[PDB]
C-alpha cells in the first residue's frame, strides 16, 4: 500500500544520503547539506512523483519544502536524518486551510445535522454512507439516510440493503422521485424525531435529462447541507483530483473520503487530493466490510509510507 510512493521517497533519501557520504569523504566534525546533492536528487524526484500519479502542483510544493528544510543543516559523519524533513515536508502537504472534528461539529451543531455525498459512480459512495452511519451510531449518534439515487435502477434497495444490517432507518420515495424531495423529507423527518444526523446517497452520472453537476446543485440549495463530502476511489489515481475539481465548482466539497486504499499500490492522488482541493481527507475506507473505515489522520498516513 501506497508502495511506489514509499520507494520513490525512499530512493530521494538514499539519493541524497550518498553524495554527502562523498563529502565526509574528501574528509572537520559535521557536513552539510549543499543545493548541488538536492537539485539532481530533486530533478529525480519530479519525475518519480510524477509517475506515481501525483499531482504537477504537489510535486511543485513537495519540492520546495524538501529543498528548505534540507540545505544547510549539518550532520554528524559516521538516513534517520534525511527521512525526517521528508517526513515533515509531506506532514505539511496534507495539511489543510480548515481542520474537521465530525463528532464534536455535530454534538456542537443544531440537529439535525445534514451531510450531503457527492461522487461519480462506482466511487464507493453508498458503501461509505454506509459505513459512516454505522461509525456514528457506535458513538452515539442516531442517524437516518436518505435514498437519492433515485434514477438508476435498483439503487434504493441496494442502499435498503445495506441499511438493514447495521440497523439505520432509510427514508425514501421510490424509482423515478425527485431526488431533492427525498432528501427534504429526510431532513423534516428528522426534525420531528428529534434525530441527530441525515446522510444524503446521491447519483453517480449523467441522464437524459439531467446532467449531473446540474442535479447536485438542485440538492444542495434544497437540502442547505452541514457538511458536502466529495468520495473518490483512490484506485483511479490522478482522475480523482480531476472529478473533485469538477463537483467543487458546481457545489463547494468541504470534505474527503476515499475509498479502496486496501488496493492502492500507489498512493499519489492520496497525497495530492487533499491539498489541491483544500479539503481535509475525514475517513479512508480499507474493505468492504460496514466497519472498513478508518477517522484519518497523518500519522496513519506517513506510519504507512516511512516505517
Ligand atoms: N476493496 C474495497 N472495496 C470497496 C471499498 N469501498 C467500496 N468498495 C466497493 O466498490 C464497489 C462499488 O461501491 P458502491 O458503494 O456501490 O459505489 P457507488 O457507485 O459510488 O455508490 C462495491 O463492490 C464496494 O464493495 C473499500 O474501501 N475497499
Ligand atoms: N418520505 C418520507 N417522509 C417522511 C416520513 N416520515 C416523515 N416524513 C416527513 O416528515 C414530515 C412530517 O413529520 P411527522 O411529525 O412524522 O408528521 P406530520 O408533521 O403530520 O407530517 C412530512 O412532511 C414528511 O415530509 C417518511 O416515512 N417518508
Amino acid at each position: 500500500m501506497f508502495g511506489k510512493l514509499r520507494e520513490k521517497l525512499k530512493s530521494f533519501v538514499k539519493r541524497v544520503e550518498e553524495e554527502v557520504e562523498k563529502e565526509e569523504e574528501e574528509v572537520i566534525l559535521t557536513v552539510e547539506i549543499k543545493e548541488k546533492d538536492v537539485d539532481k536528487a530533486l530533478d529525480e524526484l519530479e519525475i518519480d512523483l510524477l509517475e506515481a500519479d501525483v499531482a504537477l502542483e504537489v510535486v511543485d510544493a513537495l519540492r520546495e519544502k524538501i529543498k528548505q528544510k534540507l540545505v544547510g543543516k549539518k550532520v554528524r559523519i559516521g538516513g534517520k536524518i534525511i527521512e525526517e524533513a521528508v517526513k515533515e515536508a509531506v506532514s505539511e502537504i496534507l495539511e489543510t486551510s480548515r481542520r474537521i472534528d465530525l463528532i464534536e461539529e455535530i454534538r456542537k451543531a443544531e440537529k439535525p445535522y445534514v451531510i450531503m455525498f457527492v461522487g461519480f459512480n462506482g466511487s464507493g459512495k453508498t458503501t461509505t454512507i454506509a459505513k459512516l452511519a454505522n461509525w456514528l451510531k457506535n458513538h452515539g449518534f442516531s442517524v437516518v439516510i436518505a435514498a437519492s439515487d433515485t434514477f438508476r435502477a435498483g439503487a434504493i434497495e441496494q442502499l435498503e440493503e445495506h441499511a438493514k444490517r447495521i440497523g439505520v432507518k432509510v427514508i425514501k420515495h421510490s424509482y423515478g422521485a425527485d431526488p431533492a424531495a427525498v432528501a427534504y423529507d429526510a431532513i423534516q423527518h428528522a426534525k420531528a424525531r428529534g434525530i441527530d444526523v441525515v446522510l444524503i446517497d446521491t447519483a453517480g452520472r449523467s441522464e437524459t435529462n439531467r446532467n449531473l453537476m446540474d442535479e447536485m446543485k438542485k440538492i444542495a440549495r434544497v437540502t442547505k447541507p452541514n457538511l458536502v463530502i466529495f468520495v473518490g476511489d483512490a484506485l483511479a489515481g490522478n482522475a480523482i483530483v480531476e472529478q473533485a475539481r469538477q463537483f467543487n465548482e458546481a457545489v463547494k466539497i468541504d470534505g474527503i473520503i476515499l475509498t479502496k486504499l486496501d488496493a492502492d499500490a500507489r498512493g499519489g492522488a492520496a497525497l495530492s487530493i487533499s491539498y489541491v482541493i483544500d479539503a481535509p481527507i475525514l475517513f479512508v475506507g480499507v474493505g468492504q466490510g460496514y466497519d472498513d473505515l478508518r477517522p484519518f489522520e497523518k500519522e496513519w498516513f506517513l506510519e504507512r509510507i516511512f516505517g
